[PDB]
């Protein structure tokens, strides 16, 4: 479908323009071509951000096939640089040693290819104890073992994200059908304790109210420090105008003026905490897949 990709690029360019980002065809088009065979059956969403990432729109294609190595695919098509850094060998170790059943890719309309995601099934989640054995894992995973076990999340890794551009990795917890992160992680006492322990900014009232609604968390780690760099809470909802946040103008426009109607999850909103403050993210769902409802929680 020549004109399926052309139509998709058009959606991408218009959506970027709603959040005041100029899309680069030279970055996007090679990627759409490289993954053309897995786009129709993927879940596609478009994510805007506040803070420094406000200069790009992330395009996410998830729930791609089990047999796909999306990093290998990107490398073969020249979309991401060949590297000797362990970031470039981690995905293969993850897929071999954790029960990974699907994957995903992220690219910026201006930045190009940036991340992969590796998804276990809700029936069999990943473990920090599996991750620490891998030759390419960040030291920070083992360094933070006590944190993961304290909060009861060490055996419920629901996604592994790898950012090739930043050389970081995200570990996600929650979000699967029948799965739960422990309740106390979302209550004010816990939110304060977690951000305190991790040396992150104290939670704003906005974050505290937002956390009440959350059932997914993720931590970002790097290879160059033992410290968790950020801790993010996410909320799924069809009614993002009802979230207890002061929405950025670009976010209001993406909600009201996207060139499509949202599907499935509709929206996934995130508030990231770093050592220096907080920033917000919102993902608007363009293409959903019904078969994913068996694996992922999708009402909000
Ligand atoms: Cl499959």
């Amino acid at each position: 479908e020549s004109a399926d990709l052309t139509e998709l690029y058009s959606i991408i360019e218009k959506t970027a323009q709603v959040v005041d980002v100029t899309a680069s065809h030279d970055k996007v088009w090679p990627i759409l071509n490289a993954f053309q065979d897995v786009i129709a059956d993927s879940v596609i969403s478009f994510r805007a951000s506040t803070g420094s990432s406000a200069d790009d729109l992330d395009c996410r294609f998830t729930m791609l096939p089990k047999g796909l190595d999306p990093y290998a695919r990107a490398l073969e098509h020249g979309l991401t640089p060949k590297t000797d850094h362990p970031v470039g060998s981690l995905l293969k170790e993850v897929h071999e040693n954790l029960p990974i059943t699907s994957c995903g890719v992220d690219f910026g309309v201006a930045g190009g290819f940036t991340k992969t995601w590796s998804f276990p099934s809700a029936e069999k989640l990943g473990k920090v104890s599996e991750l620490v054995k891998l030759p390419s894992i960040p030291d920070a995973v083992a360094a933070n073992r006590d944190f993961f076990e304290k909060w009861g999340i060490a055996d419920m890794v629901s996604t592994v994200g790898i950012d090739y551009s930043k050389r970081t990795m995200n570990l996600y917890f929650g979000g699967g059908v029948g799965d739960r992160v422990p309740a106390g992680v979302f209550e004010e006492k816990g939110v304060r304790a977690i951000l305190g322990e991790l040396g992150l900014a104290a939670p704003s009232e906005e974050l505290l109210k937002f956390c009440e609604r959350s059932f997914v968390i993720y931590v970002t780690l790097s290879w160059d420090s033992p410290k968790i760099n950020r801790f993010t809470y996410s909320v799924m909802t069809p009614e993002p105008l009802g979230l207890p946040v002061d929405l950025a103008p670009t976010f209001e426009r993406l909600i009201k003026s996207a060139p499509y109607d949202t599907e499935g999850r509709n929206y996934v909103y995130g508030i990231a905490s770093t050592p220096k403050g907080e920033y917000h993210k919102i993902a608007s769902y363009y293409q959903w897949q019904k078969r994913v409802e068996k694996l992922l929680r999708s009402d909000g």
